[PDB]
C-alpha cells in the first residue's frame, strides 16, 4: 500500500517540474493562518492534527522518482497518537506530525513576532523526497487571542485545501472535546482526480479550450516565493463594496477585479488590461471534496477607456470572466508555454471565497493568507467579506517590488477602489486617485 505509485496532478506536475530547476529553493513554501479569539487545549489540539492528517492524503505523502526519472506520490501513514515512530533504515518512513506550541503572551509585540516566526518559517526549504510537507504551529498571544500556522509545500496544499483542513481540524477537536466518536473523515479519492484529468486532456473539450485561450492571445523573471504586506480592514471600510455589489448587480469579488483592473489603467494608462484568477481545478463531487494541488490560473483581458462609469468595467470584467469560465479547466502554465517568453503576465487577483468562522466550540478561528504561492510580479490576495470586513495582502516578487513599494501601492489602491465602489456611475479618469 506504500509501494503504489500514485500520478500527480497537472498543478503538481507543474510545481515539481518547476521545483527540479530551484531544489533548495523555498519558492514553493505557502502557507495560511486561522486567527483564533479563545483559549484552546494544545495538547488536544495536537491530538486532532494526527488524526486530521492520518485522514488526508495528500498530507501524509512523499514524491520521488521512478526508473525514467519521472515524479510520482507515495503515501506515507504516520506513526500512531503515542507512539516513539521507530524507523527501520530500510522501511516506510513516517509522516511527521507535530504542532509546535509557542507561548508569545507577556512579550512586547506578540503579533509581529508570530509574523516573524511564520516568514523564517517559510524561508525554510521543504524537500519533496521527504513524508510529511507541512508545518504547524499554535501561537498564544495572550488575552486569549489564539494563531494557528499552516505551513505547507505549494505541491500538496492549495487555497481550498486548507480551508477544507481548517474545517476537519475543528470537527476533529470538538469531538475529542465532547468525547464523541470522531466523524468519518469525507475525502476524496486523488487517484481519480488524477483519472479525471488525464481523460480532460484527451477529450476533444481541451481541444477548443487551448484554441480558445491561444487565439485570444495571438497580439518580468521567474516566479519567486513573495514579499507579504498584509493591511486590516474594519467593515466600517469594506461595506461599500458590498453596497456597489447590490448596485451592479454583480458579486462583490468582481468589483475588486474591475477596481484592481482600473488601477492599473490608471497607473500605466494601458487600454488593455490583464489580471489573471484563479480557478478551482475541481470538476465533480470527489474533486470538490479530495485535499489536494489542482489550483489553476487565467488571464482576463480587460479593455478599459477612462472616459467610461466604473459599473461599465464592472460589465467588461463579468463578459470576459463568463468566456473565461467557459473554458476554465484550461491550465494558465499550458497557455504561457504554447506562446513563449514570459508568458501572460500582470497582477494575480485572488479574491478568496468565503469561509465560515472556524468553530471549535466556542472559540472561532478567522482564516487570513500569509503566502498563496510563488509570483513573477504581484498577487492580490483578499479574505473575508464586505460585510464582515477584510485582509488585503499584496504579495509581490522580490525583484520587482520591496516591502515599502508594496505598503505604499496597497494603501492607495484601497482608497481608489473604496473611492470606486462609492460612486459606481462616476468616470474612471475622474476618480480620486493618491500618487
Amino acid at each position: 500500500n506504500s509501494s503504489v505509485r500514485h500520478g500527480l496532478t497537472s498543478a503538481q506536475h507543474e510545481v515539481w517540474l518547476a521545483q527540479q530547476l530551484d531544489p533548495r529553493g523555498a519558492h514553493y513554501r505557502t502557507g495560511s493562518c486561522l486567527e483564533i479569539d479563545g483559549p484552546l487545549d494544545h495538547a488536544v489540539l495536537s491530538r486532532a492534527l494526527r488524526l486530521t492528517v492520518a485522514g488526508t492524503e495528500t498530507l501524509c505523502s512523499r514524491f520521488l522518482t521512478d526508473e525514467e526519472g519521472r515524479p510520482y506520490r507515495a503515501y506515507c501513514p504516520p506513526a500512531p497518537e503515542g507512539s516513539a515512530a521507530v524507523e527501520d533504515p530500510d522501511g516506510v518512513p513516517y509522516t511527521p506530525v507535530l504542532l509546535r506550541h509557542i507561548d508569545l503572551s507577556g512579550h512586547e509585540d506578540p503579533e509581529g513576532e508570530a509574523q516573524r516566526w511564520m516568514d523564517r518559517d517559510r524561508a525554510t526549504p521543504l524537500p519533496l523526497d521527504r513524508p510529511g510537507l507541512s508545518s504547524h504551529a499554535l501561537f498564544t498571544l495572550g488575552g486569549g487571542r489564539h494563531l494557528y500556522y499552516l505551513g505547507v509545500h505549494h505541491i500538496v496544499i492549495d487555497g481550498t485545501s486548507m480551508a477544507l483542513f481548517y474545517e476537519r481540524l475543528a470537527e476533529v477537536y470538538r469531538a475529542l472535546r465532547d468525547g464523541r466518536a470522531v466523524p468519518a473523515a469525507a475525502f476524496g479519492d486523488t487517484d481519480r482526480m488524477v483519472a479525471g484529468e488525464e481523460a480532460y486532456r484527451a477529450s476533444a473539450r481541451y481541444e477548443r479550450d487551448r484554441a480558445y485561450w491561444t487565439g485570444l492571445f495571438t497580439d518580468g523573471g521567474r516566479a519567486l516565493a513573495p514579499t507579504v504586506r498584509s493591511l486590516g480592514l474594519p467593515p466600517e471600510r469594506t461595506e461599500v463594496l458590498g453596497r456597489a455589489a447590490e448596485a451592479t448587480g454583480a458579486h462583490w469579488a468582481r468589483v475588486v477585479i474591475a477596481g484592481v483592473a482600473a488601477f492599473l489603467h490608471r497607473t500605466t494608462g494601458a487600454r488593455d488590461v490583464v489580471v489573471s484568477v484563479p480557478v478551482t481545478g475541481r470538476y465533480g463531487a470527489n474533486a470538490r471534496i479530495t485535499p489536494g494541488m489542482v489550483s489553476n490560473r487565467l488571464p482576463l483581458r480587460l479593455a478599459v477607456r477612462p472616459g467610461e462609469s466604473f459599473a461599465r468595467v464592472v460589465e467588461t470584467v463579468s463578459e470576459a470572466m463568463s468566456g473565461l469560465l467557459a473554458h476554465s479547466r484550461f491550465r494558465g502554465e499550458d497557455l504561457d508555454r504554447e506562446l513563449g517568453g514570459a508568458g501572460v503576465s500582470g497582477p494575480t487577483v485572488n479574491v478568496m471565497p468565503y469561509i465560515r468562522p472556524v468553530d471549535f466550540g466556542g472559540p472561532v478561528g478567522l482564516m487570513r493568507s500569509i503566502s498563496s504561492g510563488p509570483t513573477t510580479d504581484l498577487n492580490i490576495v483578499l479574505t473575508g467579506t464586505p460585510e464582515s470586513g477584510l485582509r488585503v495582502d499584496f504579495e509581490g516578487n522580490p525583484q520587482v517590488y520591496g516591502g515599502q513599494d508594496l505598503t505604499v501601492l496597497q494603501e492607495r489602491f484601497v482608497r481608489f477602489l473604496a473611492e470606486l465602489a462609492a460612486d459606481p456611475a462616476a468616470t474612471v479618469d475622474e476618480v480620486a486617485l493618491l500618487t
